[PDB]
């Protein structure tokens, strides 16, 4: 016991019991109640009611807004500062800077933000001591993958915000259960705080709580520890996202030798009967949720969906690559959804969804750029910042960086194994990013090597994910720049390491590019829907078909090789064109970017696929 009475917090706990707790687990708890000084502790449960009041509370605090026109729809406006994942600001400390950037040759890293321990500490102690002054640190446990999947990892995250928490019910699998299947195994320790302690001395926009000067996202892998503090939006607050399934998760995988990656999964079928899944890491607001709910073009065609962001990979028994969404809910970008580009989307947004920074329509309905869809007459539009928007106006209506977030469950084309803890055999890897001219629209790697140098080797323009602005072509090698959770040398070493592995069935990997445009500045190729043109071509080189041409980059298809049946006006000289002079200087900038940035981790195959592709192209 104690002498008094200051270190027992059950007179707190308004729903829960600090003594159904497991050990490890109510220290955690008591701990940060300690010295964040919250007035009231939440144990969640997860529970249908537990949502309930949940809902209504954020309702009645002014911070969500009921969108009456469909099912249990929710709008949420933010900050204008906490509108999208801040990447200047994240940082993972270790003891030795090398465990998680490599070295610079010459500038700084951009491959990762080091902190050390003595300076995370002083920042630390300016942040969280009484954060939580006057709120309610709710105790989210969480399972990242399937109840006692293999691959499975549990997680606590403390927060002060009921936005978390009713996102964190939608994105992972969060209750009660959770808490009896841990027992007293190992857990990742998450804490968030908005940083905005009672009294409010800061007023609040649009009565959305944060502090964005203090902002700070921190990744101790040693501890096993997420410390996020100031945001509030998406990827900064669900710890067991971006900060656990990629980062953490990462050096976790490295250490047990499994894969975790920024990469979609979807299964396709074909008219014969044949499945196979596939795999593709793009960077954020580049195409990955479009394409794993894709309606096809072509006929016979099914298209299955099994996850849209994050992929835990390990090979099983037999050889095969298997891989598991993670994930419990979709988090998409909004604008441009409409029912001609995601149709799957629309159909399921429509119910259990929480909105963000998108615009509200009078009648109770929502509305973003490239909607396409027409209004009633007399129906008015809110936009994202609060105000009546019409559109003459310049200020679009969504936030660019608005989203959704809606439960994977309600999705039409949701694979029937996405669920199974077992895992999906992946048969197919592919990279692509935005690349406006040069690169074609597909091509397929030559080996095992040249493919992990061709993720490494992915460029694409600046989106609207993080805080990059302008239209700049920067590297994002393996669409996972923001999410290495350790040195990228070594994870270029993990990935050729996977052809040492006895009776290794190692998938194909490809390159696309959507978004190449002409000297008029017109997309050359349609897309959404009709990238299952190539999705054909894909899946007939993995039956071994001979459909592809070898070129100095890879092999691309032959002529007459895709079925371009309802088109045959698109341009496939400029489509597939390989210049000379742009990859002459592309590689020159590959070669910089990899000797500079990696410097002395850098692996020796991946030099080897260099040069070898240095030489191929200076032999035209
Ligand atoms: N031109 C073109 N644009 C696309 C395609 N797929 C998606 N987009 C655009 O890219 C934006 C973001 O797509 P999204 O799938 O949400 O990217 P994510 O961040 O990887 O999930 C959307 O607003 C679309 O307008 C495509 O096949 N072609
Ligand atoms: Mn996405
Ligand atoms: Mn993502
Ligand atoms: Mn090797």
């Amino acid at each position: 016991p104690q002498l008094h009475n200051g270190l027992d917090f059950s007179a707190k706990v308004i729903q829960g019991s600090l003594d159904s707790l497991p050990q490890e687990v109510r220290k955690f708890v008591e701990g940060n109640a300690q010295l964040c000084q919250p007035e009231y502790i939440h144990i969640c449960d997860g529970s249908e009611e537990e949502y309930g009041r949940l809902l209504a509370h954020m309702q009645e605090e002014g911070v969500i807004r009921k969108l009456k026109k469909y099912d249990n729809c929710w709008l949420a406006l933010t900050d204008p500062r906490d509108v999208a994942r801040i990447e200047s600001k994240t940082v993972i400390i270790t003891q030795e800077q090398r465990d998680t950037v490599p070295i610079p040759k010459s500038g700084q890293s951009q491959l990762g933000r080091w902190m050390s321990e003595e300076d995370f500490e002083k920042a630390f102690n300016a942040r969280f001591p009484g954060c939580m002054k006057g709120r309610t640190m709710y105790v989210i446990p969480f399972s990242m993958g399937p109840l006692g999947s293999p691959l499975a990892k549990i997680g606590i995250e403390l927060t002060d915000s009921p936005y978390v928490v009713a996102s964190m019910r939608i994105m992972t699998r969060m209750g009660t259960s959770v808490l009896e299947a841990l027992g007293d195994g190992e857990f990742i320790k998450c804490l968030h705080s908005v940083g905005c302690p009672l009294p409010l001395k800061k007023p609040l926009v649009n009565n959305w709580a944060c502090n964005p000067e203090l902002t700070l996202i921190a990744h101790l892998p040693d501890r096993r520890e997420i410390i996020s503090f100031g945001s509030g939006y998406g990827g900064n607050s669900l710890l067991g996202k971006k900060c656990f399934a990629l980062r953490i998760a990462s050096r976790l995988a490295k250490e047990e030798g499994w894969l975790a990656e920024h990469m979609l999964i979807l299964g396709i079928t074909n008219p014969e009967g044949k499945k196979k899944y596939l795999a593709a890491a793009f960077p954020s607001a580049c195409g990955k949720t479009n394409l794993a709910m894709m309606n096809p073009t072509l006929p016979g065609w099914k298209v299955e969906c099994v996850g849209d962001d994050i992929a835990w990979m390990k090979f099983d028994a037999q050889g095969n690559l298997r891989a598991i969404n993670p994930e419990n809910g979709f988090f998409g970008v909004a604008p441009g959804t409409s029912v001609k580009t995601n149709p799957n989307a629309i159909k399921t947004i429509q119910k259990n969804t929480i909105f963000t920074n998108v615009a509200e329509t009078s009648d109770g309905g929502v509305y973003w750029e490239g909607i396409d869809e027409p209004l009633a007459p007399g129906v008015t539009i809110t936009s994202w910042k609060n105000k009546e928007w019409r559109p003459q106006d310049e200020e679009p209506c969504a936030h660019p960086n608005s989203r959704f977030c809606t439960p994977a469950s309600q999705c039409p084309i949701i694979d029937p194994a996405w669920e199974s803890p077992e895992g999906v055999p992946i048969e197919g890897i592919i990279f692509g990013g935005r690349r406006p001219a040069g690169v074609p629209l597909v091509y397929e790697a030559l080996s095992w090597q040249h493919g992990v140098f061709v993720g490494a080797a992915m460029r694409s323009e600046a989106t609207a994910a993080a805080e990059h602005k302008g239209k700049v072509i920067m590297h994002d090698p393996f669409a996972m720049r923001p999410f290495f959770g350790y040195n990228f040398g070594k994870y270029l070493a993990h990935w050729l390491s996977m052809a040492h592995r006895p009776a290794a069935k190692l998938p194909k990997i490809f390159h696309v590019n959507w978004f190449r445009k002409d000297k008029n500045g017109k997309f050359l190729w349609p897309g959404f829907g009709e990238n299952s043109r190539v999705l054909e071509w894909m899946f007939g080189r993995i039956e071994g078909e001979d459909s592809a041409k070898l070129t100095p980059i890879g092999y691309v298809p032959k002529e007459d090789a895709l079925n371009l049946k309802g088109l045959g006006d698109v341009n496939v000289e400029e489509l597939f064109g390989i210049s000379k002079e742009f990859w002459e200087k592309e590689v020159e900038e590959i070669d910089k970017y990899l000797e500079d940035q990696v410097n002395a981790d850098l692996p020796y195959e991946i030099e080897r696929e260099l040069r070898a592709l240095k030489q191929r192209i200076s032999q035209m």
